[PDB]
């Protein structure tokens, strides 16, 4: 993948069966690269024999989502509306004021976002906690993915939410996902449930970089501020302005029934085209443990999400753990480097 363009893949069950190991091959194939992959499972699998019986779960915390800004730039600012069924959300999203606009191409309902952004503030239901699968699910089931991410509760007894449990997002038109990498620069999953699409937009890991010290022109005053202030996931550029300043970036766009993964130190933003619900955590390889303990974090405490990488370190990189102990520990990552459980495919 020298390009570094998002990559689909289409498992077949027996393929698909051993998630850590399917991330490994698809890292052999340079999936990484791009930040994004999608996986389509295979047809035989479900995570749910219906979605029937979800009209009475509670979104405990909707967010308005009020968005501020012009020319390609823009900040996001969260209202708390107060707890909401998915049945009441289902209506509001469908209703005339907040229903997906009609259109021929994507590129045209693509248009209409970033034109419509700042009015008619929609609202997410946002970081549910809970799953939508089966008890019974054994492949790629969100809430066990059985990757090393799992040393966290099992060492020290933490959970947090979405990062090691699960996250639900019921969407509907017009709500965004600002730019951000995953704490600790983490892999993430994305499941999409059912509903209209998620689009998303990647920069490579490669080229995060750049896109950090755009940001931090384009946003003098939250850099003075934080460090990583696009960890407050409040930022969103458009796709015009990403190409005008030169950062490579690729787009896709999700739909029910498509798993997205996204790498370590992998920029992604997007929104969504209309009524859906998506399921979402985060995961390691060996790979990851190196993004974590460099993870560069929010120094203004509106974002707290902080792993300890002292288990990670011991285990995986114990050589290194005095050095690293000690602060000297001064690896330099190189991000087209497959994880080392994809030797096996290599
Ligand atoms: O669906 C959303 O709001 C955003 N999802 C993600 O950022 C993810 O899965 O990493
Ligand atoms: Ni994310
Ligand atoms: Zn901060």
């Amino acid at each position: 993948n020298p390009s570094a363009r998002i990559m689909t893949f289409y498992p077949t069950m027996e393929e698909f069966r051993n998630f850590s190991r399917y991330i490994a091959y698809i890292e052999s194939q340079g999936a990484h690269r791009a930040g994004l992959a999608k996986v389509v499972p295979p047809k035989e699998w479900k995570p749910r024999a219906s979605y029937d019986d979800i009209d009475d779960l509670v979104i405990p915390a909707p967010i308005q989502q009020l968005v501020t800004g012009q020319s390609g730039l823009f900040t996001q600012y969260n209202i708390q509306k107060k707890a909401m069924t998915v049945r009441e959300f289902r209506k509001i999203a469908n209703s005339d004021k907040y229903c997906t606009p009609r259109y021929s191409e994507f590129e045209e309902l693509e248009r209409k976002y970033w034109k419509n952004l700042t009015f008619n503030p929609p609202i997410y239901g946002a970081d549910v906690n809970g799953t939508l699968y089966e008890k019974h699910v054994d492949e790629w089931n969100i809430g066990r993915l059985r990757t090393i991410l799992d040393l966290v509760e099992k060492e020290s007894g933490i959970t947090i939410e979405g990062v090691n449990t699960p996250y639900l997002y019921f969407g509907m038109w017009k709500t965004s996902f600002a730019w951000h990498t995953e704490d600790m620069d983490l892999y993430s999953i994305n499941y999409l449930h059912f509903g209209e699409p998620k689009s998303w937009y990647s920069v490579p890991p490669e080229h995060g970089k750049r896109l950090e010290r755009l940001a931090k022109g384009f946003f003098p005053g939250s850099a003075q501020s934080c460090e990583a202030f696009l960890r407050h996931k409040m930022t969103l550029i458009s796709p015009l302005m990403l190409k005008k300043y030169g950062i490579p970036f690729d787009k896709v766009t999700q739909e029910a029934g498509e798993f997205m993964i996204t790498f370590p130190y992998g920029y992604h933003a997007g929104f969504n085209h209309g009524f859906n619900c998506a399921e979402s955590t985060n995961f390691a390889t060996r790979r990851w443990i190196e993004y974590g303990k460099q993870a560069v974090l929010c120094s203004c405490r509106k974002d707290m999400v902080k792993i300890s990488m002292d288990v990670f370190v011991r285990k995986f990189q114990p050589e290194r753990y005095k050095l690293w102990k000690a602060g000297k520990d001064n690896t330099v990552i190189d991000h087209t480097l497959p994880t080392p459980e994809a030797a096996e495919f290599l």
